[PDB]
């Protein structure tokens, strides 16, 4: 197949996560389907598809753990899937293409803007919030509690090796929100002056387990030792339907290097091995809340999430696939 | 008074941390009393004791947490009181200082030592051990159970912000053990493989509360979550004999631009704030043992090493003092 | 804008808590709507409509914490609304109101009974049950377990400050049960012998929280330390359909002298506050099962009463604004 | 009735527990119905319907506690009476019956099938398992995940009385798998090395309680206690619908020959008693997942399970009753 | 013997609970022997003994729970004792009674002031305190601390059924203190506002257990549950010897008409029972610190104080013995 | 180097449990070196100390996890020791023997006694007591309260493998003690009715873990999730003092036919491993006391009676040794 080059472009830089972000990487695999299909010099309809299934598979394989992204190919490509098999012709299929990335573009802004007012009715004026990692999710329900006249002060871990807190707290700080930055280790510590913790999420499964950033599962278990709300905020595509059928998340191990730099790494020892795991999980019963676009739900409602949008795709193949 | 350069730059580099690890500053305060006493130009034995008052007191005013430091100068600085107080003359006065300084400088050193064969009786062939930042008592045990042949991996966290964890891995690496290094984070994700936990303390409270690098106590914490043994290794001058009276361990804030450099910070807004504790809390309940020079402790048995070695010296005003 | 005596006096004694119990605060509300629509002098069916909104104006902003309240006031307005958009004349107004009070009425008493029966088979002959405050929820239960022959006892807590566990010693001792009175601080003395707790609601939330009267929380919490099951029967109308999109119940403060006579608060001095919540929050982890008209359900499966039968309202404004 | 000797046989067997595990009680059930109707001299439809009756609760008064046989008999029952009543004939009936059974025994062998496929995914290479009794629901997944290429070993325990874990033990190292065995008392000394719990369920309830044999709701408490996730590998059919309304699971008593044979037993005083509950009551807070033929679940999902399939029979008698 | 009518009157006003308080009824208890001692009409030392002993068995026979009380005696008795047996001549025995009665009074009256000296030091500027019942000793602690200067705040608990929080409230309103009043059913709803818990006790046991005023487990578990700050101010001789030796303590059972008045109850049906306990049994794991007059300890060296101070006694019978 | 017969019979009754407990273990080895000393046909001292260094070696080979027999054998023979290093001619040093053997025997069985007086205290009338094993010890505890008039009853677990619950069941029947006997995996069902847990000891660590029948750390475990005191009844010698040290106890690993009887076990599998650990350890936390002949203390008080009685040998080699 011709693939155009903003698929590998894309494909590059959500693999060195120059795009990052859970919800982002989704918009930038719907985009690059996208202009895959506008740029595209088929002239079959099976030929634009073949492009579109190897496109999709490109995409795939960039970062395994946030499904997310996944998510949104399937979005495109059940559709694009569907008007194929049902002989459609090339602009039709095009435009099936097209669209249904453009669809899925929108719905995701709107979910992370409708979280945004949802969780800002959790946070209460004079609330210290700690949050990790850089989570748009998070940051919506923040922003927008604090456009609402709550003072709300927030804790903000830097969240190595990445340092993702640097965004977090430039962001927070740019709407006019107090930030208080700390080190990932001072999470206890500064738990018992916390009022609410409020963290995003990568993948959520059947059961109700949260893998995001490498950390969240300690701030969420000393939030539970010390009866802070734990809220994650989540769009609906980040929940995980192969996980209704048992499948485990693969938790991402990334290079060494974004711990130790190569030009200090290289004079250590052999026997000293570098472990970069950018996930952990979370169980259910650290989290109080998911705050998704469609409400505020138990962490153990997360298989509802998932029988009702998700489960009907289980029984077929992927739609990318042959 | 006439106080002699070593004493000034021993307590900027204490201050600076160039000097650092608990027991090791507690050495370097006494070996600087002792040049204190070597170098004195001092002809009345008053002359040479307020030399001695004074440079303790520079020396206690560089790090206010671990209470080694001024239990060192107590060590020292209530035997030469006793002797200027019995009218002991000024050479009689100089041997006092000087020898009670080495007296401390070399038990220090068999403490550790001790320490080390103590708890390398409670390491397992096959262990796998956490630890946290570089605490020479937890390496001293570590050192020693690889000596008699039990093939122990360590994970070693980098301990931000000062990367003291980085000291760790090239340290036990040198000695043949295998590092495993980890981001703080991590230590939840690695807990469940993790066979033991060893580290070390700061100060030691009259209840059992270990004072120790930040981000301690949210490794015991998840370490108690999967029933995984805290082992704190402490020599008994960690101990802190003002808790027995009520008194708090103050907890060292440190320079922001030890977290952000400052040509980063500087760029920041006024609205982002930078704590940098040194230390947190960890609650006994959270401690299987503490490992001193004299054996295997509760962390509630923390009351009884005070009782029996400085709950005398209570009631007295600090040595160093008029 | 033309509101009967009845609407007022129900209104008043809802905030003074001549009436009270939140199933019986509904029933009264809905009581007062049917009789405004019973002896309006209304000629038109926008005259009525316009009453109607007022009176459930004034019956809602009575008192806050439970939700049965505008539960009540949704179930008749939803149904008042939908005929006067609809084009109903007066009669045809008047009788939905009428009628959608009755509605209410009936299958709130018939909820009661039936929870009753539900509830009862999981208490065993010989149970000890604690209770607190006066549910007639929770009553029915054991009612209905003692006229089964269960050999029963129900330890009721005097429930501060207002006193509702002196109502409910007497109505149970009435029906014939055993009863032992203690004060609210000897729940966790007598946990011990306690084999269930059975409580009640005024509000339960989307994530399975349960909020009723003060102290219920404490009682959940120790019942929890001990083992024994908590069971909070509870209406489904006793569910909280604004939760579902973030909303926090409202915690409602109740007059200072509820807890100190007036004749002895205004000789204290004024550096003493009265705090006088009347409800707290329980979180879903203390309660075992919540029992509703259509069963037993865990806690966490709240949030599918919700959305099988209020969700569905929360794209509309209330039924009674303009 | 003329009731065959198969269902007075399958009754003895059921009871002697010959013929014992849930499912396989269950399917023994049907198929003793499926033999009754096979086999019946009945001529007219009456006739035969009354002998499935007279079968059906005779099959029913053999074991309480595993709702699996119920759930057996109401789903031939359910279609046997409903083609009675609607008119059937006499050979419309009894192939409404035989075939009713052939469906349950075909469903019942297809979802531990699948239940093995789904519960595998969650086995991971190097795993060590413990299960307790024996249960094909649990060995379908440890079987497929060794079928898999998994390196799994099992810990089995013995499980007292009657030593179903023998049973276990030398199935498992038949298809090659590696056992541990040890005594019950065992299991929490041996938690430290288990990766998994996997055990199955005779009765799981409406809030998610999990029934199975004896000791198992120690295992899953020291489980949890260690951060060992307990999956419980059962059918749809071991949901228990009477619990939806409150209904308490009859917890089997054996005789105490089981625990101490004849012989011996006979020889003891009378002021001992032996006490033998084949049972116990595992809470859904000590359960990770429930793996169903339909899928993964938290506990808390029982209710979903019992709603969507067996809610809607409860408003009536059962199938086999006047 | 001829007892002071002091004696009797002392002893009625501690049953009544007019004086009241562990440590005041300890000094009355003393007082009143000091009082009996200054006023015998005894010619021989015999007799004097004898009146002793009987004025020590009535004062000892009032209320059973607080140990001081005994504690007082034994001091006091003690000394007297020995003094008879070393054949001391009236006179001398008198004053040994008088003064050795003195020496307990003053003893703790500096005992509460060391314990508020020690205990302040813990509470920090910015603290909100939690206390419940009326403590002398933990009062003392609250007072210094404002003293100190240290800007806090005290939510006192009402203390049913006899309102010693009343007193406590007043009491530090009176000093300069704010204070928020609850009732106990609230104290898990300010527990998250809440930095510490200070209360006192009436005994401690050889295992660290405090039984202290009703209520004060469940103000203990939930702090714990939230991660306050458990204090218990409490003299050497609130510790309790006899539990050294396995003897449980009785907790005292008072007057039905103190929960509800005797006007009231003699209307309630005979199927109501009111049950009265005056304390409850918080167990060490609820317990941070003791804070005695010697200073801060866990509440596990408890066996400590008693073995150093009490433990000599055992092998004797009560010093007021025939 | 010339043993007699009953040394040898001796250790090897011990190796097959044909003696078994720690008390009576630990009384048969004091035995053993009595009756070598009285029948030695030793000459000279150096022979017979010769004799006895080497039967307790032969003693101390047998079983290692009960720290009583060491501290038997060390009782008899520091004294042995001593006396022959002082110059003891041979029938001093026989009698020496001889008499330290009496000495730990009479002492022994004085301990059992008064630990049963001490325990009994804080058992209730109606108490339901678990205990584990056969503890003569526990049932000092039980039989004495008993003696007392408390109306109990015994749930006395079978304890596989080796069946010392019949031991404990027919005892304590035969004292006129109700019996209910059950299998170790009905604990947890169980513990729910019971008011006290009564076990013993093998070996107690410095830190207050507590090594017993394997299946102890279970019962202990769910008494503790119930609130059910857990009381360890055990003698000092029952303590360990090379755990002060840093030497983790050894568990005894006995031989798989104990479990799976040899006619049995040479048909099964290979790949099938019998594991029998003939103990397990609990952890201090769900330990409520231990009662020693000396009074009750909180576990980590086993650090003051090792300190107070064991401590000073620890500088010393065995008193066996060469
Ligand atoms: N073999 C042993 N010897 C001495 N102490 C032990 C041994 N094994 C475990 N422990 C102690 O007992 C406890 C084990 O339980 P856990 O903390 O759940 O692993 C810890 O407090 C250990 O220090
Ligand atoms: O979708 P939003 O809420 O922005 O981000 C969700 C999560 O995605 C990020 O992953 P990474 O940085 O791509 O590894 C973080 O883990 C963050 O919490
Ligand atoms: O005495 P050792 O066991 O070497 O070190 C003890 C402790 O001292 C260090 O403090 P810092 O780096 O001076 O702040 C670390 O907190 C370490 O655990
Ligand atoms: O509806 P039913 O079950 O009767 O009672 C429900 C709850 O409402 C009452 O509130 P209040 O006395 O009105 O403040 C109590 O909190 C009670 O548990
Ligand atoms: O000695 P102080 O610290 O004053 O009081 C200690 C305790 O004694 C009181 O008992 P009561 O009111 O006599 O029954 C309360 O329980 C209080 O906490
Ligand atoms: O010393 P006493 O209290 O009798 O028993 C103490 C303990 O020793 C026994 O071990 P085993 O049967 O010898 O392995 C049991 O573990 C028992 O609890
Ligand atoms: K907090
Ligand atoms: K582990
Ligand atoms: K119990």
């Amino acid at each position: 197949a011709m693939i155009v080059k903003e698929v590998y472009e894309t494909a590059e830089k959500i693999k060195s996560m120059e795009i990052r972000g859970a919800g982002r990487i989704a918009r930038a695999a719907a985009q690059a389907l996208m202009i895959q299909a506008e740029k595209s010099k088929a002239k079959e309809p099976e030929e634009l598809w073949n492009e579109l299934k190897v496109a999709s598979k490109i995409l795939y394989n960039t970062r395994p753990t946030a499904v997310s992204l996944p998510n949104a190919l399937r979005y495109v490509m059940h559709r694009v899937k569907a008007a194929y098999l049902g002989g459609a012709d090339l602009e039709t299929l095009r435009f099936t293409a097209i669209n249904s990335a453009k669809e899925f573009i929108y719905n995701s802004e709107k979910a992370i803007e409708r979280i945004g007012e949802i969780g800002a009715k959790r946070i209460e004026d004079g609330d210290i919030i700690m949050t990790h990692c850089h989570s748009k999710a998070a940051i919506s329900v923040m922003k927008k509690a604090f456009e609402q006249g709550k003072n709300i002060k927030v804790i903000v871990t830097e969240t190595r090796p990445k340092w993702q807190g640097k965004i977090t707290a430039k962001e927070l700080a740019s709407y006019g929100i107090p930030v208080i930055y700390i080190v990932d280790s001072a999470a206890r510590h500064y738990m018992k002056m916390t009022d609410k913790v409020v963290m995003g999420a990568n993948s959520i499964t059947a059961n109700g387990a949260v893998i995001n950033k490498i950390g969240t599962s300690l701030i969420a278990l000393t939030a539970k030792e010390h009866r802070v709300w734990v809220m994650i905020a989540a769009e609906t595509y980040k929940f995980h339907p192969a996980t209704m059928l048992g499948q485990l998340v693969e938790i991402e191990m990334r290079d060494p290097t974004e711990v130790i730099p190569e030009e200090e790494l290289r004079t250590w020892p052999k026997n000293i091995e570098v472990w970069n795991p950018a996930f952990d999980v979370t169980p259910p019963e650290y989290i109080d809340v998911i705050i998704t676009e469609r409400g505020i739900i138990p962490p153990y409602a997360a298989i509802d999430i998932l029988k009702e949008e998700f489960g009907w795709a289980l029984k077929y193949k992927e739609p990318w696939e042959d």
